[PDB]
């Protein structure tokens, strides 16, 4: 139902935040 | 009632969330 | 009632993510 | 009961993830 | 000073994320 759909929408939104800061550490490394 | 307005703030929330990780992403690409 | 109240805690905590996240799309495109 | 009990530790999760990226925002501002 | 900082935080930010991830996992076999 409606908030397994949220739970799944964060999920995907916080493995994308994860890349991202990821991203950023290497940046800055670099 | 209170449950579906807690979803609706979750799902605008949640666009918002996707339109900044764009704008991360391409940031990081220059 | 408890299922309401956690879900409005998850609401606001993600529309501060949004916000941070938007922050740092700002700063990265400094 | 148990679902009410996970969404409030995903809730206290997401407000300290929160606090972390605006530190990260400020770094980097 | 800002990227030692940058870096610490972002490792503590990941920390957080695959705990939620894993609560959130949990949450939908429930």
């Amino acid at each position: 139902g409606e908030i397994a759909q949220a739970l799944k929408e964060i999920a995907k939104a916080l493995k994308e935040i994860a890349y991202a800061l990821k991203e950023i550490a290497q940046a800055l490394k670099g």
